[PDB]
Order: C-alpha cells, then sequence, then structure tokens
C-alpha cells in the first residue's frame, strides 16, 4: 500500500498521518524531521587574502643615472629618484654629491598566510536537499536518511520511504557567497581581475596555491627622505584585513526562518520553510484485518482537565468496551486537536488515557480508535506562562474556532437583532400587501 | 502558583482558603493566626522616680 502525505518542514515537531487501507484496521504513523539540509553546489571564482608588498633593496647608482625596467609582476611600480645623497652608519654611500640616482621598485604578492587565512568567493547553484526522518512504524521508531528530491528511495524494516521534492526552492544563500571559515556571507563580491584598493578583493587568485595573482593596491612609490636609503610608498591597506574588521553578522546569525549555517561543506540546516511530501510503501504484513483487529463499542469521553499550553496540556479519558485484547490506532479527526499517543492497548471493558494539545478555548473534537469514533468536549484554560522554549505542538486556531460560551452569546445577540428585523419586515410586508390590495 | 487570600485578624480562629489551579486537583489550606504583635517604635523622653 502506497501512502502519500505532506508534513510541514518544521524540524523537531512530530506529525501524525492516518493510513487508511479499506478492509484493514486504521494505522497511524508518527513522523518527525530530525534534520533538514540544503547543500548548494558551489563554484569557486577566487580567493581573497592579505597581500604583502615586496621591496627589493633599492639600487643606488653613484656618479650616474639609473633606468627603469618594466616587469609583469602583479602590481609592479618603478621610479628613479635623482639628487639622492644617502648615508650609511659609516658615512656617505656615494662619492658624487649630485650625480646620484636611486632606483626604487616594488610589487605585490599574495602573503604566505594565504594558504591558511583566506576567504573563498563562491557562486551558488541549485541546492541538493537532504533530510533525516524519524518514523514510528509498528510501534518501533526507525531513522531514515534520504535525499529530499522525490527520488533515492530508502527502505527500512521492509518499508520504502520517498521524501521530497521540497515545496519551496528558497535558500538563505544568494548567487554570490563568501566563506571565511565557519562564517558564510551574502555579498556581491567584485569580478575577478576587477578588484578595488582598500576593499574586499583588492588581491585575488583563482586558488590558494595559484601563481596567477591580480592586485590593485595603488602602490605609488615616493621619494626617500634626504640622507636615507629607505623606500617609502603610499599603498591602500589590505581590503581583506579591513573586511575582517567590517564583516558584520554572518548568515548563521542573520538568516530568515531560523536557518542554521555551517561550512565544510556549506550547508543550510533546519529552515522552517514550506513543507515536505512523503510517500511510504507499506507491506501487506504490516496491516491487520478489521475482523482480526479488536473492535470497540459503547465509547464515551470526558476531559478531567484542559489547558491550551501548547505542550499537551489536555488529557482525555475514554471509556470503552473491547471485543478482545489487542492494539488500536488513535487519531484525531480535527486539525485543531493533536493527540500524542499513536496507539493504545485495549483490554475488555476499561478506560484509556490520552494527552492532547489544542489552541482552542473550547475543545470540540472526535477521536477515532480502531475505527470507532467518540466525541470529546472540554473547556480549556489559558496557561500562566507567557513564554516557552519549544514550538507549539498544535496548529493555528483560525477565525472559525470560537468558544462555545462566546458562540452562544453571538447567536443570542445576532438572533435578537435578526428577530427584530424579521418582525419589522413582516409588519412592512403586511402593510404593503394591504396597501396593494386596496385601490 | 501564587495564591492571594485575606483572613480576619482574629487570633485562634482557623480559616480555609481554596487554591484552585486548573489542571490540578483543588487544594485546601487551613490557616490560623497564633499570635499577632504590634510593636510600637519608642523614643524615651524622660524618667520619673
Ligand atoms: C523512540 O524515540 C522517540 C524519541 O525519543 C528521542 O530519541 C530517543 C532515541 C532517545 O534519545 C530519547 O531520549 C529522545 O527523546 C520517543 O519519543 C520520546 O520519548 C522520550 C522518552 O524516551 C519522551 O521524553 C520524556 O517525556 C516525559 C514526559 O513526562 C519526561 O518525564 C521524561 O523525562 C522525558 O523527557 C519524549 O517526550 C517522546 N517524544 C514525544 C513527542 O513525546 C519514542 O517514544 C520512542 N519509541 C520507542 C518505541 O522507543
Amino acid at each position: 500500500y502506497e501512502h502519500v502525505t505532506v508534513i510541514p518542514n518544521t524540524v523537531g515537531v512530530p506529525y501524525k498521518t492516518l493510513v487508511n487501507r479499506p478492509g484493514y484496521s486504521p494505522m497511524v504513523l508518527e513522523m518527525e524531521l530530525l534534520s533538514v539540509t540544503l547543500e548548494p553546489t558551489l563554484s569557486l571564482d577566487y580567493i581573497t587574502c592579505e597581500y604583502k608588498t615586496v621591496i627589493p633593496s633599492p639600487y643606488v647608482k653613484c656618479c650616474g643615472t639609473a633606468e627603469c625596467k618594466d616587469k609583469s609582476l602583479p602590481d609592479y611600480s618603478c621610479k628613479v629618484f635623482t639628487g639622492v645623497y644617502p648615508f650609511m652608519w659609516g658615512g656617505a654611500y656615494c662619492f658624487c654629491d649630485t650625480e646620484n640616482t636611486q632606483l626604487s621598485e616594488a610589487h605585490v604578492e599574495k602573503s604566505e598566510s594565504c594558504k591558511t587565512e583566506f576567504a573563498s568567493a563562491y557562486r551558488a547553484h541549485t541546492a541538493s536537499a537532504s533530510a533525516k526522518l524519524r518514523v514510528l512504524y509498528q510501534g518501533n521508531n526507525v531513522t531514515v536518511s534520504a535525499y529530499a528530491n522525490g527520488d533515492h528511495a530508502v527502505t527500512v524494516k521492509d518499508a520504502k520511504f520517498i521524501v521530497g521534492p521540497m515545496s519551496s526552492a528558497w535558500t538563505p544563500f544568494d548567487n554570490k557567497i563568501v566563506v571565511y571559515k565557519g562564517d558564510v556571507y551574502n555579498m556581491d563580491y567584485p569580478p575577478f581581475g576587477a578588484g578595488r584598493p582598500g576593499q574586499f578583493g583588492d588581491i585575488q587568485s583563482r586558488t590558494p596555491e595559484s601563481e596567477d595573482v591580480y592586485a590593485n593596491t595603488q602602490l605609488v612609490l615616493q621619494r626617500p627622505s634626504a640622507g636615507t636609503v629607505h623606500v617609502p610608498y603610499s599603498q591602500a591597506p589590505s581590503g581583506f584585513k579591513y573586511w575582517l574588521k567590517e564583516r558584520g553578522a554572518s548568515l548563521q546569525h542573520t538568516a530568515p526562518f531560523g536557518c542554521q549555517i555551517a561550512t565544510n561543506p556549506v550547508r543550510a540546516m533546519n529552515c522552517a520553510v514550506g513543507n515536505m511530501p512523503i510517500s511510504i510503501d507499506i507491506p501487506d504484513a504490516a496491516f491487520t484485518r478489521v475482523v482480526d483487529a479488536p473492535s470497540l463499542t459503547d465509547m464515551s469521553c470526558e476531559v478531567p482537565a484542559c489547558t491550551h499550553s501548547s505542550d499537551f496540556g489536555g488529557v482525555a479519558i475514554i471509556k470503552y468496551a473491547a471485543s478482545k485484547k489487542g492494539k488500536c490506532a488513535v487519531h484525531s479527526m480535527t486539525n485543531a486537536v493533536t493527540i500524542r499517543e499513536a496507539e493504545i492497548e485495549v483490554e475488555g471493558n476499561s478506560q484509556l488515557q490520552i494527552s492532547f494539545s489544542t489552541a482552542l478555548a473550547s475543545a470540540e473534537f472526535r477521536v477515532q480508535v480502531c475505527s470507532t469514533q467518540v466525541h470529546c468536549a472540554a473547556e480549556c484554560h489559558p496557561p500562566k506562562d507567557h513564554i516557552v522554549n519549544y514550538p507549539a505542538s498544535h496548529t493555528t486556531l483560525g477565525v472559525q474556532d470560537i468558544s462555545v460560551t462566546a458562540m452562544s452569546w453571538v447567536q443570542k445577540i445576532t438572533g435578537g437583532v435578526g428577530l427584530v428585523v424579521a418582525v419589522a419586515a413582516l409588519i412592512l410586508i403586511v402593510v404593503l400587501c394591504v396597501s396593494f390590495s386596496r385601490h
């Protein structure tokens, strides 16, 4: 028997689905998502890291003039400064006083740290969805790990589980992401080869080990101070270091829908988005015939207490007369009320206790136990606590669900006015009919 | 659960208050004043003898 149901993509919240195969006793499966992972396919555009500026010992050409040469190094700059009169600890370096030039050159290289400290600029593509589901089957809860793509069926305990596709293609990751370590950021990083000084991407390489380096640091060489051999320059500070200080919050802290973000691989986990279709192939051996199953009669329901606490704050006691010893599935006939127990044991004439959770001030629901339905009703109180550390076990209330006492007041007032109108309408109709008749 | 009730200041007479907390069986507490003391703050003016 192939059973197809849809559950919310909320993780850590169990949902009950009723399996109804005609001729067989109803069965209830409890399914809970333990983990949902969206893993984007990534393509690396480039690596951003701190740059180092390399400045070879300056060449001082004494009693003559130096010349520049053009090199292909990533951000090479070279200039000749005339009129230099450098001194060393032991005195003047050059014999000539004015016929002396200094050849200063510099270039930018990726630092030695770029193999460890770097940020990777990735392009994100359609994610592969995966999920871990806990299913309570035949009284035994089995963990199923499968891809949420409507394919890649996984069979456990001779039952085939197909999960997905996801009802939503939403992902916390944009087309362009940057990964530093455990922190993933959504930013429109610049094109490769088009980085800007002082900003993220000022120095770029395709891979950490690549020798192909782009750099735009505005490395302008300046004239040395008199009497010295130092090589001054004006260069924008690494945009990587600036970025590290100005990163802001990562997606782990900013993502919508409570998504958890992790790296290695990049993952979005437990996003409360949309829902997940599930199809279960249940073997015939898993079903008990209606004639073989216990049958209940003379059922009645009472509710000693109810609080709409969102934590199974209601308890119902149901009296029954069982035809024989055995087990019965239990299912709520309304979304308004969620019952914690999926199955109970029934023995002769006795009573069963089940817990339930509802948002309703007045709990009006029907409970089906192995094909026999009993109507339950209760007045539910509000909780005293304002805040809890767990998601509601029940669904939303809606406008259609109002307390019985309030409903009575609404009908009394509505009927009161409606009756006055009906009377006034009748009076006018009678007068019009009489006025019409007379001529 | 905070329960607020009021009893007479009469001493030696037990009073019963019902603590009705929905979801739990009703609890009844019996309270009796054994002693009530009003101790005035005094400032000595003088001694007569
Ligand atoms: C199969 O397992 C599920 C889930 O239980 C979780 O996973 C297990 C492998 C263990 O690691 C558990 O520790 C873990 O919670 C069972 O459902 C859950 O069972 C636990 C108890 O094992 C319930 O928690 C208890 O709740 C009572 C309430 O009064 C507390 O007093 C206890 O201290 C404890 O917290 C938990 O509520 C329940 N889940 C739900 C939604 O009710 C499941 O019963 C089990 N099935 C079988 C056949 O083993």
